């Protein structure tokens, strides 16, 4: 039935896997294990429609990146993470947008903006500022914690409903 490829992007330490286990697996990684290239694959009820999501979850280190823009191609909709307490994270988003719109080659990709790790409270990059970024682009801001699960069904279901509106 209907299936999204979901890619999430965004610099090393993030949130990225931890955000996709615990929106897959339910619970909270607390480790740091650089990532490679993982995927994910979960049945859904998204807005009533039942699909699969399959979700490409890539390296932000750039030593693990070989090959990242390769496997990111068939992406249909792209989460950009940064952390709210890591200001480096988000001014780097500027440049995994760009190469998004590289490897689509197209101005116009679903993506959401995601601002990880909201339970921390060392945050440098106020919600304010996020917002005005994400509407520059003409997408939404949604913050999340993968560690409390506060938003985490929210950014990637909103993911799904950006695709839906392309
Ligand atoms: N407090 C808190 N810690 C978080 C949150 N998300 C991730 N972390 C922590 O941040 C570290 C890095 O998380 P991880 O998901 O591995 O990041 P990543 O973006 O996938 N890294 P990489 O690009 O190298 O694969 C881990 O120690 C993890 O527990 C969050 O929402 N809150
Ligand atoms: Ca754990
Ligand atoms: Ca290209
Ligand atoms: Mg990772
Ligand atoms: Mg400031």
């Amino acid at each position: 039935m209907t299936e999204y490829k979901l890619v999430v992007v965004g610099a090393g330490g993030v949130g990225k896997s931890a955000l996709t286990i615990q929106l897959i697996q339910n619970h909270f990684v607390d480790e740091y294990d650089p990532t490679i290239e993982d995927s994910y694959r979960k049945q859904v009820v998204i807005d009533g429609e039942t699909c699969l999501l399959d979700i490409l979850d890539t390296a932000g280190q750039e030593e693990y990146s070989a090959m990242r823009d390769q496997y990111m191609r068939t992406g249909e909709g792209f989460l950009c993470v940064f952390a709210i307490n890591n200001t480096k994270s988000f001014e780097d988003i500027h440049q995994y947008r760009e190469q998004i719109k590289r490897v689509k080659d197209s101005d116009d990709v679903p993506m959401v903006l995601v601002g990880n790790k909201c339970d921390l409270a060392a945050r440098t990059v106020e919600s304010r500022q996020a917002q005005d970024l994400a509407r520059s682009y003409g997408i939404p801001y949604i913050e999340t914690s993968a560690k409390t699960r506060q938003g985490v069904e929210d950014a990637f279901y909103t993911l799904v409903r950006e695709i839906r509106q392309h």
